């Protein structure tokens, strides 16, 4: 029925949901990401990446070596299977996803690549 989910990264350094769910029915899913607080983005900047349990870390490690002009990123990343920009406070983006490529019942991760944020703002997403 509804393939579109909001989320929010404060400035706190997390996310208002921990777990999301894809709809068997969803050919395509949207999550529009926000960012509540005052915080700039070079400081309290989050970003939206989806990757397979097993392939987290790696998209971390060369994420963050990444640098922020590249929205923490490893350009042209293989292991992501979908990510929003970075955006600072008062902003928002947002992105949407091919779920045929998506293994029914496997839990994918998704998590914010900006610097010490992943440890804490991360969380599973499941294709029903
Ligand atoms: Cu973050």
């Amino acid at each position: 029925a509804e393939c579109s989910v909001d989320i929010q990264g404060n400035d706190q350094m997390q996310f208002n949901t921990n777990a999301i769910t894809v709809d068997k029915s969803c050919k395509q899913f949207t999550v529009n990401l926000s960012h509540p607080g005052n915080l700039p983005k070079c400081v309290m900047g989050h970003n939206w990446v989806l990757s397979t349990a097993a392939d987290m870390q790696g998209v971390v490690t060369d994420g963050e070596a990444s640098g922020l002009d590249k929205d923490y990123l490893k350009p042209d990343d293989s292991r992501v299977i979908a990510h929003t920009k970075l955006i600072g406070s008062g902003e928002k983006d947002s992105v949407t996803f091919d779920v045929s490529k998506l293994k029914e019942g496997e839990q994918y991760m998704f998590f914010c690549t900006f610097p010490g944020h992943s440890a804490l703002m991360k969380g599973t997403l499941t294709l029903k």
